[PDB]
């Protein structure tokens, strides 16, 4: 029902987290994180919201989050869980069976190829087979119970390259590489395909959107988003693409654009109030 955006970046790490509503446009200020946290990512697990990893860039001083935490929007509390076995800045999370993959990222210096995943019932993590790549500002998607890594920065180089997590294997594998290079891209899936829209390549950002099609292992750009963006917050709503803020290289912006795949066009369908970066985002019921 809500699309929720939760942390970000403007002058500093911020601790917002606020929820639009697509039926009627309205926006509601909810409880805010514990921490500040930009860089991190947002995930819905049996209706709870979770903000995974991060860093808190603060006057006080600049701290790289390990942390997961837990938004009930029935109670309007956020909740510690488990801590992952490394901060994790810049960070992909993908959902596959009611377990949350915690995917690359940063700590200071250390770009990660290594992955875990979290168990809610247990409360948690258990480190899983690494990537072939390490990425930061990594685009994370499932698709058929498959995880899917895509694009990022590996300490080095901003990637075109992406790959494949099959669960049962315990293994990764590199799939057909975008036709960009993009880092901090927002990565979704939509129908059969996993999309790709924005990011950074070392000197620009982009307003690009291609799609990786899992039974033609191709990608194929469609139409671009009104804004060239990075670190854009990226979810579905009801079979429709919805990207918030992100940086153009001038301003951070507050622009949430939408994409119907049928017609092949990008709308925009509201502000956020205010401009951000680096969000977590994803979608759950109304609170309370
Ligand atoms: C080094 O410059 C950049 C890096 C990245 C990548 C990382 C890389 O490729 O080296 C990237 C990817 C994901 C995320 C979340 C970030 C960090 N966030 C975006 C940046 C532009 O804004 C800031 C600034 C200060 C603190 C935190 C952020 S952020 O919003 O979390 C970068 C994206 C950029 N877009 N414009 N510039 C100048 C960029
Ligand atoms: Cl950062």
């Amino acid at each position: 029902r809500l699309i929720y955006t939760a942390g970000g970046y403007f002058r500093q790490s911020l601790s917002y987290l606020e929820a639009y509503n697509p039926s009627n446009g309205s926006w509601l200020r909810l409880a805010d994180l514990q921490v500040p946290r930009s860089g991190l990512a947002g995930c819905v697990v049996g209706g709870l919201l979770y903000a995974v990893g991060g860093r808190n860039n603060s006057p006080d001083g600049n701290t790289d989050s390990s942390a997961l935490d837990c938004y009930n929007p029935m109670t309007n509390q956020w909740s510690p869980c488990a801590s992952m076995s490394v901060p994790r800045n810049r960070i992909g999370v993908g959902v596959i069976d009611g377990h949350i993959y915690a995917v690359g990222g940063s700590h200071g210096c250390i770009h990660h190829s290594s992955v875990e995943r979290y168990e809610p019932e247990r409360d948690e993590w258990h480190l899983v087979a690494p990537m072939l790549t390490r990425r930061i500002g990594v685009g994370v998607a499932v698709l058929n119970r498959l995880l899917y890594a895509v694009g990022g920065f590996d300490g080095t180089n901003r990637l075109n390259s992406a790959e494949c997590y099959y669960p049962e294997r315990n293994e990764w594998r590199m799939i057909t590489p975008m036709n960009t290079i993009r880092s901090g891209a927002g990565v979704c899936v939509l129908h059969n395909c996993i999309y790709a829209a924005g990011g950074y390549d070392g000197q620009d950002q982009l307003n690009s959107v291609e799609r990786y099609d899992v039974e033609t292992e191709t990608w194929t750009f469609v139409a671009p988003m009104r804004h060239h963006r990075s670190a854009l917050g990226i979810t579905v709503h009801q079979g429709k693409i919805y990207v918030l803020g992100g940086y153009d290289g001038h301003t951070f912006l507050d622009s949430v654009e939408c994409y119907d795949p049928d017609s092949d066009t990008w709308s925009e369908v509201t502000r956020m109030t205010s401009g951000r970066s680096g969000v977590g985002v994803a979608v759950t019921m109304e609170p309370c």
